[PDB]
């Protein structure tokens, strides 16, 4: 307790921090020589497996000097800064040593740019009190922030104004919106004449080489982050001259340190092949046809939402859910609890074999819950909102809405 | 010019960037084959020297998965709080990715714990847009912030309603301030009931094992980052757990990642011996003894500043200023062009007997300048103003500062 953050991370019953000890590919060993298969992954930053010998021999030698230094500029640089730029373009690109510093830098460029007060968002954003919620709904907060919560209508009401309008501002989730749901967005920002900010920290580089919006939305300002590293301290934004101008005023004093930009090449030069995003997304499905069925067969009101590059558990009761990842637990298998589970390209055969041996096992665990209640709607919207801080899309009305929000909030 | 943002960096007669492909203790190679000696050191965060062995060494030990991962908590996230608690004390500790996220993270904790709206700050704190210039000066800009500008006859009409005021924040500078005009702004400060701020991500663990100011101001909160991790994406703040308490909301993605946890734990156990901090001062101030002959041996009206751990040239007119540092870059001394020089630890015998003799030569090239008029205050004044973001301690009534920030402002 000298740690005055609460930082986000596998926590045990008593909720203190697990302490682990080393990690190799898609394993982890704890301080009790316990032994475990991530599906947490840094919150899916880990994309290619952890002490991925690629991006550690290229951090190792940085890390001697022999590949430049934080005093200054390197090629490493212009390579990263062109990686980037090819893959989820735009005109310009900036680097940053946090998810949370690219949004909050982006955006505010983009109001200063626009000259108008006020963002729209939805999702996780970050950390930065720029997001902390308002008084009431629909109201902004004291950085002009007003969440609509991924519902359409809450949008269009506020777009009603839209010369208030900076940016609207949304974190993509593709296990819970679908592609109609981006379009209509994009064609509501469009119409209003408002920049359209992608906050895909989380999702760019992962569903494909690019930003998985890039057509969806081709939002005028990007920010990735998760995919770009596996896991090293960057981020980036892009997008037009004209809206990120104000970056200009953007120096900090580690921008040059050559480890974070060696990974940051060397994992860059893989995904742009693409290879390790279908190699997730081909484990994860696998995975999941296997917990699927191991569910299903013990009869387990648990549904799964996503796909293989990000999966969420859905259990049909609080109860339920718990116990499934005490299950887990004391089986080896670390998610990242109510969350999205995120695979790294570093499970092969034999990590899916001994992952679905012990996902059967947590199956046999949960043998007391068998032949409850199937998932309902309440349910359906408690675990989404876990995962994107609001609505998951589906048939609402205005006052359906509300009740939500006043139940999530 | 794919970058958005513009990075301070050596830069040459174009402005463009110089390309350092290697580094080694003192030493760095341009692109050309250049072997330049840095007093730059990534603005100071080099405490240690370029590619030190034993921080490299536990870098690529990192960088294998065999310390730790970045999924969660390592025995290394302990030693690391620990280490800086014991320096530089506080009840807790959070850590950071840039000086800059840590000295907002900081303020606004205050902010939020005190109920206050007001800080009121000296010094530069980093790249955020809550410390750009207010519209009028000495007045709040639209993140509640007066700059002072170090003048503390304008801190005492600013602490004349101190219920207003969250906190003090102030960047040290050992150059330019002396130990008497810190204690006067303790004096202050605790006669209004007001919290104080130490930024130190400068200062912090370089002139001591712990920091700089901590019998001076004894400072509520403290904030270091350049000192801690010999380059590495870290910084930290710490102070009482009721000031900090709204840090509790502090996480993000990149927490644990186990290369800089290695580089911070390893450096701080080196800088808790004060070893590094001695090397420093001692090849500093023989570097500055020779320096100060060479420019008084050529009569060439240039003084300096401060003292080995941290000293900046003072030069009579612009010009010569201008001059000098083209003669510097001619010979190979690579100094952070108009603010502080920061050797580090590598400065070792063999560096410094060649550093004096390019400096001699510095010297024979300015020849033309010799027998010019001898310094003065704007010269002190201007020079000042470029290393610490304000004004050098010196008598002034009010009409003689708001001339000066008039003029540098
Ligand atoms: C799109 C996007 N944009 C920007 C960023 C920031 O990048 P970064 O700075 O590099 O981390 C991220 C970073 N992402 C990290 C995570 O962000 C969210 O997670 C957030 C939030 O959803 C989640 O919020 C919790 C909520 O899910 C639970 N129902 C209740 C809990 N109290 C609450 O906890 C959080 O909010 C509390 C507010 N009081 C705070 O006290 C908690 O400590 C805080 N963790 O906590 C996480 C932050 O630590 C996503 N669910 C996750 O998929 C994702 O991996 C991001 O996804
Ligand atoms: C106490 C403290 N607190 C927090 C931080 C932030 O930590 P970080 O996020 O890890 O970098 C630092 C980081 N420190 C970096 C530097 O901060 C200052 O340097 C600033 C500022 O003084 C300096 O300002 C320049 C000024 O000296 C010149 N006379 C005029 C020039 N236009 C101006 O330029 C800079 O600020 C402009 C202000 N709008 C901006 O437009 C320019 O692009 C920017 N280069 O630029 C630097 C930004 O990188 C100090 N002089 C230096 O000793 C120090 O190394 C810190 O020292
Ligand atoms: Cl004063
Ligand atoms: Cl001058």
């Amino acid at each position: 307790s000298l740690l005055a953050e609460f930082p986000t991370c596998p926590r045990d019953e008593k909720d203190r921090p697990r302490v682990f000890t080393a990690a190799s590919g898609a394993w982890l060993t704890d301080e009790s020589g316990f032994r475990w298969i991530d599906f947490d992954n840094a919150r899916g930053s880990i994309l290619l497996g952890h002490g991925d010998p690629v991006v550690a021999e290229a951090v190792a030698r940085a890390a001697t000097g022999a590949d430049g230094t934080a005093t200054g500029w390197s090629r490493r640089v212009d390579a990263v800064l062109e990686r980037l730029h090819a893959l989820c373009g735009g005109e310009v690109v900036g680097l940053f040593r946090s998810g949370t510093a690219a949004v909050r830098a982006a955006v505010l460029a983009v109001r200063e740019a626009t000259g108008r007060p006020l963002l729209l968002s939805a999702g996780y954003h970050g950390y930065d009190p720029m997001w902390y919620p308002s008084e009431a709904p629909l109201e902004p907060n004291a950085d002009g922030v007003v969440d609509f919560f991924f519902d359409l209508g809450l949008l269009r009401e506020l777009l009603r104004a839209p010369e208030r309008v900076a940016a609207v501002v949304v974190s993509p989730d593709h296990m819970h919106l679908s592609p109609g749901w981006y379009r209509e967005l994009r064609r509501l920002c469009s119409a209003a004449g408002v920049v359209l900010v992608a906050d895909e920290v989380k999702v760019g580089l992962r569903y494909a080489p690019g930003l998985s919006t890039a057509e969806l939305l081709a939002p005028d300002v990007w920010v990735v982050a998760k995919g770009m590293a596996n896991g090293h301290a960057v981020s980036a934004v892009g997008g037009s001259r004209r809206l990120l101008k104000p970056l200009k005023e953007v120096s900090f004093t580690s921008f040059f340190e050559p480890t974070i930009l060696a990974a940051a090449d060397a994992a860059l030069a893989r995904v742009a092949t693409g290879e390790p995003q279908r190699a997730v997304r081909e484990a994860g499905d696998r995975f999941l046809r296997h917990a699927r069925k191991a569910l299903d067969d013990a009869s387990l009101p648990v549904e799964i939402a996503g796909d293989g590059t990000f999966f969420q558990f859905v259990p049909a009761t609080e109860e339920l859910e718990e116990a499934l990842y005490g299950a887990a637990n004391a089986e080896g298998l670390l998610f990242y609890a109510g969350d999205n589970q995120g695979v790294s390209a570093a499970f092969d055969e034999a990590v899916l074999g001994e992952a679905e041996r012990r996902f059967a096992r947590v199956c046999e665990r949960l043998a007391p819950y068998a032949g409850g209640e199937p998932v309902g709607d309440a349910a359906r919207y408690r675990v989404a909102w876990n995962v994107m801080d609001g609505l998951r899309q589906a048939p609402r009305d205005r006052e359906e809405t509300t009740g939500l929000l006043a139940r999530l909030l």
